[PDB]
């Protein structure tokens, strides 16, 4: 047998142009639109993600929740040389697929995949992964981790003035306690981007929360 994630990877390996990141993204989106839905950020919201990367030019980017590597590829393809994306994924099998997806897309030099929980890995980023501070963080893992991982990042001293937090799904499935914290707090400048749930007409949005310092 096989899983949906293997089926998404199979489709890419069989239909996308090796080494072409845009091709990989289109192959994934077309499969998911036409065959089976999957929780990739997708093309519509992906464009908003692209604009934030192009606007902030992060050199150290952290991703929470990699899944099949769609957003990893989507973001890594826009990064300058020497820039690095660190992506954390709790599921080893998804991490295996993400790694292959990133290899096939031609952006493996930009990506550092870590297998483990965000809450476990975040306190190790300075000692084990040579991070000083993060330039940007994409939050797209289980929504109940959004707030406590944000607080962890802050407490571990990983945020600096101008650090960009970008969170998917803040409307659907939703991340209300995260939104309340960053929107109510004097330590964050927030912007909401309304859009649509990936592959659907259900309304969703992302939240951009710029850390203003402690
Ligand atoms: C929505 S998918 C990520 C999709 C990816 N960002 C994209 O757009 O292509 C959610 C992922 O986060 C992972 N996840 C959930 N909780 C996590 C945690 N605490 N630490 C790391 N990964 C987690 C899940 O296993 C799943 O692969
Ligand atoms: O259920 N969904 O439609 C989604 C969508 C998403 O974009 C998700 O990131 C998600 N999740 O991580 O739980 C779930
Ligand atoms: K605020
Ligand atoms: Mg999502």
């Amino acid at each position: 047998g096989d899983t949906k994630e293997q089926r998404i990877l199979n489709h890419v390996l069989q239909h996308a142009e090796p080494g072409n990141a845009q091709s990989v993204l289109e192959a994934i989106d077309t499969y998911c639109e036409q065959k089976e839905w999957a929780m990739n950020v997708g093309d519509k919201k992906g464009k908003i993600v692209d604009a934030v990367i192009q606007e902030h030019q992060p050199s150290v980017l952290l991703e929470l929740g990699a899944y099949c590597g769609y957003s990893a590829v989507r973001m890594a393809r826009l990064l300058s040389p020497g820039a690095r994306l660190i992506t954390i994924e709790i599921n080893p099998d998804c991490a295996a697929i993400t790694q292959r997806m990133v290899d096939f897309a031609g952006v493996k030099d930009k990506v550092t995949l870590v297998v483990g929980a965000s809450q476990d890995i975040i306190p190790q980023l300075k000692k084990k992964y040579d991070v000083d501070t993060l330039d940007m963080v994409f939050l797209d893992h289980w929504k109940d981790r959004y707030l406590p991982d944000t607080l962890l990042l802050e407490e571990c001293g990983l945020l600096r003035k101008g650090t960009v937090l970008l969170a998917d799904n803040v409307i659907c499935p939703g991340a209300p306690d995260f939104l309340a914290h960053v929107r109510g707090s004097s330590c964050f400048e927030c912007t909401h981007y309304q859009s649509f749930l990936e592959y659907r007409e259900v309304v969703d949005g992302l939240e951009k929360a710029i850390y203003k310092g402690p």
